[PDB]
């Protein structure tokens, strides 16, 4: 079998993703941001505190006919940028742009932290790491992806975001007319239950490919790109008014700018990085300052190829026994 669902971004600066995704029976429609960074599909729900709600479409599983409740498994997760929900587990007949997965846990919200509740662009999240980070207790669930392979054609999924526009998360097959080029794929560490990968190197603007080893994780629910102090600093020098500002929280530099591209290594190909993509946007409407869409990883701990490096790229994730991750120009 095979699912195709369109992608969209929630606002203006593509901060990130939602994917109408269909729970319950009849199905109830909630848009979900697919994370390739955890592994839990939680929602808002009939459960969640009702003065954490608002904006959001919630799932009620007393209205859906095949909805089981997990008895006794709760769950709790928080995320990198320190946001946070709870709560406990039913079962239920999930779908994706035509894909059905009986018997998908989804994790319904009882409390959710403060920039969810402010957001109401995104329902909930489905979450597309490896099944080893998933938050339910005593006994972990599988992902959407993980009980999906059996009915797979083949046991990939593929992500093609969009530059201010929208794009498609496909299941089960490759779709050879959304790239240019082949495919290049390079090894997977699932060591930290991470699609964890290394680059082989970048290059600023026209200048030379430096080889050096960057490890990190291709994470479609990260809106920047993270990466090692120094190479972050080696882009900035080349954009006259850029700085790294305290305040803002990263590096700044004037919006009327033409920015260089960025090219990270796969293996012996080249991923190319427009400079269009790497401006974040204005500060606050009506600056003339912009935020850099490149920006270190030092505090985080991690390298992180989020939706500024993966929009310009068609990329496959692999979910064979030995995983890879496939990146190809578009
Ligand atoms: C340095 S890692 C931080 C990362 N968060 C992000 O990257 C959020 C994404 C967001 C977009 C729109 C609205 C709300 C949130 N954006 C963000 O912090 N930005 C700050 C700087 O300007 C760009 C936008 C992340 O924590 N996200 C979760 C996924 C989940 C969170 C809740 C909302 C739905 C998405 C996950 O990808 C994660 O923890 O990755 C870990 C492994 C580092």
């Amino acid at each position: 079998s095979t699912g195709s669902a369109t992608t969209t971004p929630i606002d203006s600066l593509d901060d990130a993703y939602i994917t109408p995704v269909q729970i319950g029976t009849p199905a109830q429609t909630l848009n979900l941001d697919f994370d390739t960074g955890s592994s839990d599909l939680w929602v808002f729900s009939s459960e969640t505190t009702a003065s954490e709600v608002d904006g959001q479409t919630i799932y009620t599983p007393s209205k859906s006919t095949t909805a089981k409740l997990l008895s006794g498994a709760t769950w709790s997760i928080s995320y990198g940028d320190g946001s946070s929900s709870s709560g406990d587990v039913y079962t239920d007949t999930v779908s994706v742009g035509g894909l059905t997965v009986t018997g998908q846990a989804v994790e319904s919200a009882k409390k959710v932290s403060s920039s969810f509740t402010e957001d109401s662009t995104i329902d909930g999240l489905l979450g597309l790491a490896f099944s080893t980070l998933n938050t339910v207790s005593p006994t972990q669930q599988k992902t959407f992806f993980d009980n999906a392979k059996a009915s797979l054609d083949s046991p990939v999924f593929t992500a093609d975001l969009g530059y201010h526009a929208p794009g498609t998360y496909n299941f089960g097959f490759i779709d050879t007319t959304a790239y240019t080029g082949s495919i290049t794929y390079t090894a997977v560490s699932t060591k930290q239950g991470f699609w964890e990968w290394t680059s082989t190197g970048y290059a600023v603007g026209s200048g030379t490919f430096k080889s050096t080893s960057i490890d990190g994780i291709a994470d479609t629910g990260t809106t920047l790109l993270y990466l090692p102090a120094t190479v972050v600093s080696a882009y900035w020098a080349q954009v006259s008014g850029a700085k790294s500002s305290s305040s803002v929280g990263g590096y700044v530099f004037p919006c009327s700018a033409t920015l260089p591209s960025f090219t990270f290594g796969v293996g012996s190909a080249r991923i190319v990085i427009p400079g269009d993509y790497i401006d974040f946007g204005p500060i606050s409407t009506g600056s003339s300052s912009c935020f850099g869409g490149i920006q270190s990883s030092a505090g985080i701990g991690i390298n992180i190829f989020g939706d500024v490096a993966l929009k310009a790229a068609f990329v496959v994730f692999n979910g064979a026994t030995t995983p890879t991750l496939g990146f190809a120009s578009k």
